Parts: C-alpha cells; structure tokens; sequence
C-alpha cells in the first residue's frame, strides 16, 4: 500500500495530499495560496463519506416494468444492486430504444452542473460526445447564474459583459476612491473557480482596504464583506435595487449634477428615458422619496449615495443575485445607465464590473496559452436533421419543467419563437437538478413524464435518488486530468494527479461512456484510439506548441508532469482598463452594438415588444416582493450561495455538523421577526407558502435585516413521502418555496431569489432524517 504525498486541484484550489497505505489522510492548501478555502477539508471527506456510491443500481420498478413502472415512486430508495455489465447493457438499449422510437428530440442531453475541473474528465462534455454518436439531443442554453443579464447585456453594450475580464485590481487600489459591491459578497463567492481557483481577489481587497478606500456595500445581510471593510452598509428591501438606481438617476438629473458630455458622446437612447424617469409618461416622478417608498432605504441617503459617486472615482462592482430574480434584465441594464450618468466608463478605477465576485476577475491576466480538452465532436459532424415539428433543438436551462408539461407548445427568447421538444428521457451527469431547479413539487410531478431517467454521480444527491438507473463515477482524486489556474488570470497548467485507486465499484464517466459508445457500434469513434494518459499529453502538447509561436517557454510533457505545474509570466496584463479604448475613440473603436454606443433605449428590444422586457430600464412590480401591494406572505427568502458548500456539493460529509442546527440547513432570522413568532435561537422550524413547506433550524441574528430570512441553496432536498403530494420536506431545501417563471420573454433566465414565506415554530411529530445515509439496497 502507497505511502507520500501527491498534489491535485479542485473547484476550491490546488493542494497536496498525504497518503497512507493508499488511503488519503489530508488534503494541505498549495503554498503559493493565498487564501486557502476553509471546504477543502469537505472535500477530502466526500472521498469517503457515507454516501459516497458503491455500486450500480436500478430502481426496482425500473427493473420490473420498463415503460409501465409506477414513476411516482422515484426517490423512495427501492434500488436493486447490478452488475456492470448488465447496467451497461441497460442504458445503450433504453439510449437506442428512445433515439429510434422518438428522435433525438426525445432525448435531453443538457445536463446541467458544475461538475468538477479537467480538460479530460469534463463529464458533461461526455455525455454529449456519446449522445451524438447515438443521434443527438436537445440541449440547454445560458445558465443559472447570469441567465438575465448575459441576454439583456449584448443589446446594451454588445458582449455578454458577465464572463469577460475586468479593470485589473492594482489598477483599482491605485485609482479608485469609492469602491461600491451591489448585492456582491466577494469574501463569500471567491472561494471557488469554474477551472483551478487562484484566490486572487482576497490581496486585491486588501489592497483596497490598505490604501483606506471609502466602501459602501448594499445588501440585505451584513455580510463578511461588510465586516472586513468596516462598509458602510445600505440594506435594501430585496427586489428593490432598480428603484433605488432610478431615485439616484432622478436626484442626478434634478441636481444638474450628471455627466452630459459622456451621455452626448458615448450613449444612444437617454432622451427616451428621461421622460420616463422624470414622470411624463406615467405620472410618476421617479425621485429618491419615491423610491423610499419602494425600496425602505431613505430618501436622503439614496441623494447623498448620488452626489457621492458623482464627486469621486467610483466603481460599480455588481453581483448576479439582483438578476437572479422576476424582471432581472432591468437590474445591471439600470446599473449601466446609472454608471453611464457617471461618466467614469473607460477610465482607470472608474465604471462598473460585474465579475469581481467570481472566479477571480479583475486577477491580472498573463500572457500564457489556452489550453483545450476533449470536445463533444458536434463541430466536425453532420448532426440531426431538424425542423421545427419536433420542437427546438436547445431551449434555455430554465425552461426544462415547462418544456415537459408543455410538449409542442411555443415559448419566446430573445425576439424568436420557438417550440419545445417532446422529451422521453434524461441523462444527467455533474449536476443536481433536484437542489437546483426551482419549484421542487411541481418539478416532482413534472418527471412522471419521463420513461427513464439516467443519471451518474459518486455522491447520493437527491437528482441520484430520483433516477431510475444510477451509475457510480469516480472524483477527480481517483485518476488523471490537466487543467487551466484561473478562469480569468491563466496563472498556469496544473497536473491533477490521481491520489488513490477508485473506491468501490466506481468508474470514470469516460470509462462508462466509452462502454455505451461500444454497445452502439461507435467505439473508437469516442474513444480516438486514445487512452487517458494520451489524451492528457494531446492536450499539453497543442498548448505547448502555441505557448512556442507566442514566446513563452514550456517544458516537454513528461518534465511538466515531473513538476506538476508550469507558471505563466504578467507582462502587460496588472494595467488592464476596460473600456478604455471605447472611451479613448469611440469611433475607430466602436462597441459591438447596432449604433456602437451604450443604449439605454434599445430599438430592437422595442421591436420585439415584450410587455416584460421593455425598451428602456423600467421599474415593474415583480410576482411577489417583501411588502408589495397585497403580498400574500411577509418574509422574503435570500436564497443565496451557501458559504461551506459549493451548492450541493459537501453537504454530505463531516463540513455539515459545523452549521446544521437540529440536524437541518440553518435558516438566520432577525431577532424582531423570530420574538413576533415566539422562535428562540436553536428552534426546528416550518418554513412554508402556497408552493411548499420545509424544516430549517433557526439562529437568531441582527445580520439579516428585518422582514428576511437567508436559507442558502443547495441543501439536500429530503422528502418525508415522495408519494404524497406537496410532501414536508425534512432537511430544508430551499428551492421547494420558489417560484419556476421565466425572468422575461426576452431571457427566460430562472427567479430563484423571487421568495416570499411565512415561518412558525414546528411542533409536528419528530422526523428523521434519511439524506445523509445511503439507500439500505446500496450499502
Ligand atoms: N434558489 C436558488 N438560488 C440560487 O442562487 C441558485 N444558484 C443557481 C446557480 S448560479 C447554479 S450554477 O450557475 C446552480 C448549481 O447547481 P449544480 O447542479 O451545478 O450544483 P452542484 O451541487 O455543484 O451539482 C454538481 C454535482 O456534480 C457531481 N459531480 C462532481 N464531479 C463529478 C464527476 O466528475 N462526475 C459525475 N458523474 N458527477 C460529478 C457532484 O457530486 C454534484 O452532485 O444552482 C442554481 N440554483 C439556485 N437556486
Ligand atoms: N462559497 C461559494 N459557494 C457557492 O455555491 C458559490 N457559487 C458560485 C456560482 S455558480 C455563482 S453563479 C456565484 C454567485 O454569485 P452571486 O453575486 O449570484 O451570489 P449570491 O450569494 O446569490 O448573492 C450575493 C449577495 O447578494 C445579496 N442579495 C440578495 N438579494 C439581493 C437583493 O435583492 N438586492 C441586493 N442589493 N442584494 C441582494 C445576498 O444577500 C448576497 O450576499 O458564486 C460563486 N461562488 C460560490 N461560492
Ligand atoms: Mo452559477
Ligand atoms: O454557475
């Protein structure tokens, strides 16, 4: 048995590993860290934990009756243990059975989830590359994350804007006087990294706070980003940002104060808005007293917020939960107007940024090469021959709920019409749909449509307890990858080295794919002829030979293995300005929209006419708000990112015991709220609306503000009967209280953070909890 130490990486950074008679013992954050995340520990523990999957299973029903199974009881845990080969056989008949009887429109293949890094092992990627093989798919477009904004941002200032680099961070600790996070809470969210993380944000907000900076945060909770700054904190009423944006607008304008040279010179569109925004169409002065009518936050801070911008180098930095939401196309389209009525775009320390909360944007990035990994094979093809009939090809990650009980039916997105697949079947592989997806009851119905549901996993997730095959894959630490340092910052290309032998009976899910692609008679066209280590030095060598063209020194394959990781060099990456160019001649350096201004009225928006998506920012009263006109329950949800967990993901490993309460996701409550309700700190309670109920325990706070209550996403959904209709749910997933609606017609985006609820002390019968525990089959 292996005794050393081998270093890897994950979504939360890159370590090394201790190994003891071939069990992993500790995982050491990378010296070169600069802010390690404190997850890593959960991580390790996931290896092992008792829901780690053994081995494969199918659903009993599934087993038995095929088609004609009962689908209502997927999730009550009555799995069959298989074999390998039998399973493999399994899902190729039931992938060719529904690709012939059906199409590839029968099929949904979006699978949407974080999964975890690699340029090989990229699970998603996977899948897709053997269900091309098997006749295509339908897949999902967008995300979850910036489903709003990366659709309304190309029409305002022509690129998606939310995925793009930022002003570097030396650029802001030289420059900026005011830095401003709205609904952005980077101590939180910069912990993790789509590719390796760098942490590089955690030395460039201290630079800011070193240099004594002035910052103001504006969110509902006092958030760690709060507390390291010493912020001054705005605390708005959840789903009223756009209000206070417009009543900062109105004060700008009624004070003369705003920039009209920028406006004249650099925008299109701001004569339209102004009578919208002064009251001339509606009747309704847009002022800062307005605005506290909406908002709670007082008139006079929103004016004195206004001309304090307006008077020093501010910078916007803005964060996605505020477009996570009814209407949230209006959110950063009003941030860009305000920030356009600044004049400070394009200038050193000055404008907006809506990535400095995520993946280290703003890190300087190097002049190292892209690196590149195993592709679906779609670009080099001739896939399905499609038409409308049969529905839409790719339909927006949200819509997939809809796109069941609607098969046939027509939806809008971004000015086309477009309509729904009639899908039989799901694979899901890296991604929990059964935590992430909003409106958990309805969505349970909703899957009775399906005739099977294949989904692979090496954690017992609820979405693996749902499904009516479930295949065990490996984790990254089980085998050998490669893979870019920072999303943003290409700092290098780390080897991710297999730490242990795979546990159990568990594979890759190349390995698994490859077996299926077999059964299909289309083996070595997934395969390549390639095996791990091959298509791993396949990828470093295209780098490498482009690293060559460009000047940047790269050793051969075998000596970067040896090291483990190769760094790239800063050249001119630390003074990167975004906009600067734009600003400096607009005219040789136009932005890629149809008048190559920003536009804060949109000719082609106003063309598709959307009664949700207006041609202007707009301020519209979403499905419920806290304290809305006739709002049926009075506490909001901040259903936002979970501090000790990546979503989902850790919930079930040695991490939880450090913040459940009772057993249950915590639930933090305003001392005010908890004393009207007679809950004291440490009480299990029912938290519910008109579209689910859930236990959570409670820990009583002035952290949050009054009149909200923060549930983070991603518990374990952990249903008392999954038979019983609207079922109490007993852990506390908070996605069985939203709402599943589209944003708009224009982006379709999902409204996650569009939650109201009443809560009340739970003195039901006790229950227990069965997440946390495999299935009794799979042990
Ligand atoms: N009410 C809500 N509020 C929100 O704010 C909210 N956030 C969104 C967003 S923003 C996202 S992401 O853009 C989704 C994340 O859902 P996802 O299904 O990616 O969540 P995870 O818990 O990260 O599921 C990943 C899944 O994958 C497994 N896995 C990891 N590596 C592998 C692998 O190599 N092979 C396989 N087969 N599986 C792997 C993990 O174990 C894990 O189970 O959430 C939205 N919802 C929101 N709602
Ligand atoms: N630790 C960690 N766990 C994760 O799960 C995680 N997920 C990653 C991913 S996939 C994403 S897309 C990003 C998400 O980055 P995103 O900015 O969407 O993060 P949230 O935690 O949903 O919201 C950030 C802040 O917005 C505040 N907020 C909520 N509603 C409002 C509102 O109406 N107005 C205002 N002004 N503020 C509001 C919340 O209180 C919260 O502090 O985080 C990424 N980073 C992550 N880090
Ligand atoms: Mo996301
Ligand atoms: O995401």
């Amino acid at each position: 048995l292996a005794n050393g130490t081998v270093m890897s990486g994950s979504h939360w950074g890159v370590f090394t590993a201790t190994v003891e008679n071939g069990r992993a013992t500790a995982f050491t954050p990378w010296e070169k860290d600069p802010h390690p995340s404190p997850m890593l520990a959960g991580v390790l523990d996931s290896i092992y934990s008792p829901t780690r999957i053994k081995y494969p299973m199918v659903r009993r029903e599934f087993l038995e009756k095929g088609v004609n199974a009962d689908r209502s009881t997927r999730g009550n845990g009555d799995f069959v243990r298989v074999s390998w080969d039998q399973a493999l056989d399994l899902v190729a008949a039931e992938v060719k059975r529904v690709e012939e009887t059906y199409g590839p429109e029968g099929v949904f293949g979006g699978s949407y989830g974080w999964k975890s890094p690699g340029r090989l092992h990229n699970c998603t990627t996977l899948l897709r590359r053997m269900l091309t093989l098997a006749g295509g798919y339908v897949n999902g477009a967008g995300d979850y994350s910036t489903g709003a904004a990366q659709v309304i941002m190309p029409h305002v200032v022509g690129t998606l804007e939310v995925y793009e680099q930022q002003t570097a961070w030396p650029v802001l600790a030289e420059n900026t006087e005011v830095m401003v996070f709205w609904a952005a809470d980077p101590i939180k969210t910069s912990q993790i990294g789509w590719v390796i993380p760098e942490h590089g944000a955690y030395p460039g907000l201290e630079a800011l706070k070193a240099k004594g900076t002035k910052v103001i945060v504006i969110d509902p909770v006092r958030t760690k980003t709060v507390e390291f700054f010493g912020a001054e904190h705005i605390t708005p009423k959840p789903q009223t940002d756009v209000a206070i944006m417009l009543g900062m607008a109105h004060t700008l304008v009624a004070e003369d104060l705003y920039d009209k040279d920028f406006i004249a010179n650099y925008t299109s569109g701001f004569d339209k808005f102004l009578p919208y925004l002064d009251g001339e169409t509606d009747s309704t002065p847009k002022t800062a007293e307005w605005a506290e009518g909406i908002s709670g936050v007082p008139a006079e801070t929103i004016k004195e917020l206004a001309r304090l911008f307006e008077s020093k180098r501010t910078m916007l930095a803005a964060g996605w939960s505020m477009q996570r939401m009814h209407h949230g196309e209006q959110a950063h389209w009003m941030l860009v107007t305000l920030a356009s009525m600044l004049g400070q775009i394009g200038l050193p320390g000055g404008g907006f940024g809506l990535s400095y909360h995520y993946s280290g944007g703003g890190t300087p990035s190097t002049s190292g090469p892209a690196l590149a990994g195993i592709t679906d094979g779609g670009a080099a093809t001739k896939g399905p021959e499609w038409l409308a009939a049969s529905g839409a090809s790719v339909i927006p990650v949200a819509r997939v709920v809809d796109m069941l009980e609607n098969p046939g039916a027509e939806f809008d997105f971004n000015g086309t019409r477009s309509k729904f697949p009639d899908v039989k079947m799901a694979y899901w592989v890296g991604g929990n749909p059964f935590v992430h997806h909003q409106d958990r009851n309805r969505m349970v119905k909703a899957w009775e449509k399906l005739e099977t549901f294949v989904v692979h996993d090496f954690q017992w997730t609820p979405t693996a307890r749902h499904a009516d095959i479930v295949l065990p894959a490996t984790t990254s630490y089980e085998r050998n990858d490669i893979e870019t340092i920072g999303d943003y910052s290409n700092t290098g290309i780390l080897a991710m080295k297999k730490i242990v032998e795979p546990l159990y009976e568990a594979r890759s899910d190349y390995d698994i794919f490859a077996a299926v692609a077999e059964r299909l008679g289309k083996g070595a066209e997934f395969t390549e002829g390639k095996d791990e280590m091959g298509w791993i030095k396949s990828f470093y060598d295209d780098a490498a030979k482009q690293g060559k063209a460009a000047g940047v020194q790269m050793p051969a394959f075998d000596a970067f293995w040896a090291e483990g990781i190769v760094e790239f060099p800063v050249t001119d990456g630390a003074d990167f300005v975004r906009y600067a160019s734009f600003r400096e001649d607009p005219l040789l350096n136009p932005l890629g929209t149809p008048t190559g201004l920003i536009e804060i009225y949109s000719k082609n928006i106003e063309k598709m006419g959307y009664d949700d998506c207006p041609a202007h920012p707009t301020w519209m009263e979403p499905l419920e708000r806290l304290d809305g006109p006739g709002a049926k329950y009075p506490l909001h949800i901040a259903a936002s990112h979970p501090f000790n967990r990546l979503h989902s993901q850790l919930n079930g490993t040695v991490l939880r015991e450090g913040y459940a309460v009772q057993g249950h996701e915590p639930c933090l409550m305003h001392p005010d709220d908890a004393a009207a309700r007679g809950i004291a700190d440490g009480d299990v309670v029912r938290v519910h609306n008109d579209r689910g109920q859930i236990l959570t325990g409670v820990k009583v706070t002035d952290a949050v503000m009054k009149g909200v209550i923060q549930i983070y996403e991603g518990g374990w959904y952990d249903p008392s009967d999954v038979t019983e209709p609207g079922t109490l749910d007993k852990y506390g997933d908070v996605n069985v209280l939203s709402a599943d609606i589209g944003t708009s017609k224009l982006a379709q985006g999902n409204c996650g953070q569009t939650v109201l609820a009443e809560v009340e002390k739970y003195t039901g019968p006790a229950v227990t909890l069965t997440g946390f525990v495999a299935p009794k089959a799979a042990e």
